[PDB]
């Protein structure tokens, strides 16, 4: 396993197929204009508002997304998470044919099977490691963001050379292909945003936080020492990992580092992390997920009020708008 | 209290002041640079070596640190901490007079009291929060980096002012200025670091990968879901906070965030913060550091080969190479 560029990618699959982006988002303005540049035939299938007409004023051919489908060989679903299923079951599946390829850029609803493609139809997954923004920016400048691919069913056999045309043509293959299945493609990814990158990083930062503004230090202080100084830390590992970024920090920090961070994240930790994990695994999780948007999304809902009540978001917005 | 600005530098003080940065490395280079473009006359006291002839290719008048204090009004003092113990008792008391200024860049020797600088000196401090080369960029490109600062001892009535002057020559009043202590600035910056930025985050990434690795899942998988993409997350958040990270990563990632964060940062792992706090308030985090300097960096020595071998560490490093 390492991994594949331009010259990994041996068959132009995508060559005299006509394509539709479902949605017209952050992924799919990204994919579909990457695609065009890269010379596909390229169509949008959306519904009617702000991404339609965007669409349209880019100069695509767009539809809805039963037209597109109808017209399309290969049909790349960029629709939020939560809405695919139902824009699936009743727009996308009774316009496919037997030969087709349907996409995804998050294995959510087929590792999960909340989707089923039918057999005589491929599925696969280019998964770019940023978002649609980034997508975008980086191939105009003449590289790419790095990609995972995946195929679940092959039923033509070409699911694979499609998976990997699309990362070479929305311009992944440039800087990096890694190859990984559906399922752990879903499953490290959902552990990884829940458990370190995002859950596991806000409550970081928060916790923090807390405990100095509760033992009586200023919270704009605070804010720095626990959340604006992290960026330059962050640049440092994702450049040369925790080495070139402890070389860096004084000794004093250095030193910390190494005696403070395995009294905060303990084997206790780990065991809450396979919890995590666990419930990613069991299918819990991904139920829960779908169950509350059938709600009318009332968790999401008392989340969302409740992160806009942080003291640390409102001194942070604060301190942000005093520095340019 | 908020950011203050050039326009609340009240005072010139540095005016006249003949003003010796003791070291010449990341942050020393960068004080004087900047403090001599803003006009102000400084001289590098060092020892022979690179510093010292780098500073003396650059134009500096360079001297030992015993003579470039004796002339100096104002001396500021960027060496690595557990050198400037010895390095003040040796080389910079002896040559010091009354209504002279001390500068640091960061508290813990003053806070901590393994320096004692005499009641007829100022002792003042300018903390950037940014290391030497950035600090030096962003005034060559017209702003700066945003800084803390403070006085500990105040002998002339002049040390605030010296204080804030030396933030406006290094450019940080540019861009923003917080007063605070040497003791919130000390304790809440060894905490930041050990619990959240430094310690506390690698500590959180390692155990993210550890558990996936475990489980089964490819390294180098994993080292991109916990590690490689975290920069992304993190530069949005520096920007508009949590709120604007929430609102760019998917709907499952964003309900994942507030499910799972909570779970693997709990009220334990608060408590366990609180005992770092308590470690760094009592001084024993600051005399377990000394003590492992005086016995030869023993604890350090371990911690940074144990460190070399982490396989995250490896498995990054060549996915690093293979991503120019
Ligand atoms: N966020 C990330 O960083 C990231 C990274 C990798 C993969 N992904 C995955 O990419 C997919 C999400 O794409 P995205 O980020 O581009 O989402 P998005 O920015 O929220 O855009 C969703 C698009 O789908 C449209 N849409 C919503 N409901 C629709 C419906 N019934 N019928 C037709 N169109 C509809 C929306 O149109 P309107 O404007 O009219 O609402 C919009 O154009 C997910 O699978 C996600 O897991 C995300
Ligand atoms: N790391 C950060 O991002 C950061 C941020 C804010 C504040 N600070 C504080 O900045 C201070 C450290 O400065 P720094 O980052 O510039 O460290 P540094 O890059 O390692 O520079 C050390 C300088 O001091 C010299 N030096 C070492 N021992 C000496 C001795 N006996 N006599 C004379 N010179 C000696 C070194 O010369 P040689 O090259 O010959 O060794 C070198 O020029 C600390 O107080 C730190 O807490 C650091
Ligand atoms: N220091």
């Amino acid at each position: 396993v390492q991994m594949e560029y331009e010259k990994d990618v041996k068959v132009a699959a995508l060559d005299g197929k006509k394509i539709a982006v479902i949605g017209y988002g952050s992924q799919g303005h990204a994919h579909a204009q990457n695609l065009r540049d890269s010379g596909r035939d390229v169509i949008i299938g959306v519904r009617p508002g702000k991404s339609f007409d965007k669409a349209k004023e880019d100069g695509f051919d767009t539809y809805t997304v039963a037209e597109a489908t109808k017209l399309a060989d290969v049909i790349m679903i960029l629709a939020p998470d939560e809405i695919q299923q139902e824009l699936y079951e009743a727009e996308i599946a009774p316009n496919l044919e037997a030969g087709n390829a349907v996409g995804f850029a998050h294995g959510f609803n087929i590792h999960f099977e909340f989707i089923k493609v039918p057999a005589d139809v491929d599925v696969f997954m280019c998964a770019p490691k940023g978002p649609g923004h980034l997508v975008r920016r980086t191939y105009e400048e003449g590289f790419g963001v790095p990609a995972l691919y995946a195929v679940y069913q092959d039923a033509t056999g070409n699911a694979k050379n499609i998976a990997m045309d699309w990362c070479k043509g929305v311009g992944a293959a440039r800087v990096g292909l890694l190859e990984t299945t559906y399922k752990e493609e879903t499953e490290e990814g959902l552990f990884g945003e829940q458990a370190v990158l995002c859950g596991g990083l806000t409550a970081l930062i928060e916790a923090g936080f807390e405990v100095l503004t509760e033992a009586g230090y200023a919270p704009e202080l605070a804010y720095f020492e626990v959340l604006h100084e992290m960026k330059l830390i962050v640049d440092l590992i994702y450049e040369g990992g925790f080495k070139k970024m402890r070389q860096s920090i004084s000794n004093t920090a250095e030193y910390g580092d190494y005696v403070s961070g395995p009294r905060v994240i303990t084997e206790q930790v780990k065991e809450n992390m396979k919890a995590v994990l666990a419930d990613i695994q069991n299918g819990k999780f991904a139920n829960d997920f779908v169950n509350d948007y059938k709600a009318g999304r009332p968790k999401l809902t008392a989340y969302r009020e409740q992160a806009a009540n942080l003291e640390i978001e409102k001194v942070g917005a604060e301190l942000r708008k005093a520095m340019p």
